[PDB]
């Protein structure tokens, strides 16, 4: 395959669908999730069994380099979160959602550069949210919004300094889609039905539509492209 | 040729490569400006000579229809400017400025909507600028600046409005690109060194580059796209 491709979080919700789509683009594939092997097989990727939350970013991506061949492409898309408003959440568990999010993000994000550096020719995607602008209204995750807000920042600092490298660095902000991570959200009227009379076009994301987008940023087309968020939300923020 | 396109200011500059990457995406595309006969036969597309700084923009949109069996995808890239500051400016003036960059957008926009909402899938394009976000730094241009931050705005608006009828409504953003609008700002040290001192990428772009984003805006990519502005810029605005 062409393009080397490490996707964390990537054997369930946004991050399997962007693994698939990269798949479809003739990338060569590495999957990294806790439990990544039913969706390597699937999809035809690299399982790389992790624990993200404790294990070492950057020899993660060492074994993607050692299992692709090179590195082109980096898509943290990793999940977990507290849900917890801030007079009630611990100082553990806001380090817990800033670690996993923001830190790991610029770990893994720092040990892949210099790889797509030496092949003059790299992109960095981060997964941002509509809490990346917003507070996430009904819901309670200050950890959270914190953190993909901060990525925004994270994201134009390394597509300055990686710039002249052939690296793009960008933010893809993804509204609200089925997923399971987002699961517990949807199955309750008071919270599903406030936010979705704010979406125009009526419905949430198929993980897939999401993926769409993130292929056009781990490709060609972002070459004059970086250093931005981009909202894939179906109007959401715009309402 | 599968989706019905129609592309303003495309016989030149960003306008132009954006036709030929439509043409090369399979749409049979219209292209309207002052002369656009030597682009559309040297890109296979439909010419639609217009002054749209003059004419009746619906009648445009209704030319489109009979020449392409449809429309399905707008693109507004006519250009024009009157580089004064404000203080020198006439209304008249900024009047020109606003009319073809603004008035002309809505103008267009309402009259194609009904035709895409018809058809149930519908792409709307205004290209803005990082003027549309800043105020163009060593250049004054006051009204080229107030009409591409309010694009913005009608991007929202009308992205709102027909989220339901299957349109999806963007603006994209191009950085400092290497075309004939822009000739005489590179030739101009004083004023390209300190711009393009800004830009990470340290060039400026081709017009095919700000034509691969564009491409994605007008085409399936953007299904969950919609009320946003996409920045490709070298890195200018995270700078």
């Amino acid at each position: 395959m062409e393009r080397k491709a490490l996707v964390t979080g990537g054997s369930r919700g946004i991050g399997r669908a962007i693994a698939e789509a990269l798949v479809a683009r003739g990338y060569r594939v590495a999957i990294a999730s806790r439990n990544p092997e039913e969706a390597a097989q699937s999809l035809g990727a690299v399982p790389l069994p992790t624990d993200l939350e404790k294990d070492d970013p950057k020899g993660l991506v060492k074994r993607a380099l050692e299992a692709l061949g090179g590195l082109h492409v980096l898509v943290h898309a990793a999940a977990v979160n507290v849900r917890k408003p801030a007079l009630e959440l611990s100082y553990e568990e806001w380090r817990r959602v800033l670690y996993l999010h923001l830190d790991v993000a610029f770990l893994l994000a720092q040990a892949a550069a210099p790889h797509m550096a030496e092949a003059g020719w790299g992109r960095v995607l981060f997964i941002g949210s509509v809490t990346t602008f917003t507070a996430g209204g009904p819901v309670p995750i200050p950890a959270y919004t914190t953190a993909k807000t901060a990525l925004l920042g994270l994201t134009r600092a390394l597509a300055k300094e990686w710039a002249r490298l052939g690296i793009r660095v960008n933010l893809l902000c993804p509204g609200y889609v089925e997923t399971e991570f987002t699961l517990p959200l949807r199955q309750n009227p008071e919270l599903y039905e406030p936010i979705t009379a704010r979406i125009p076009m009526g419905r949430w994301a198929r993980p897939e539509e999401i993926a769409r987008v993130a292929a056009v940023l781990c490709g060609d087309e972002a070459e004059y492209l970086t250093g931005q968020a981009v909202a894939v939300d179906g109007g959401f923020l715009a309402y």
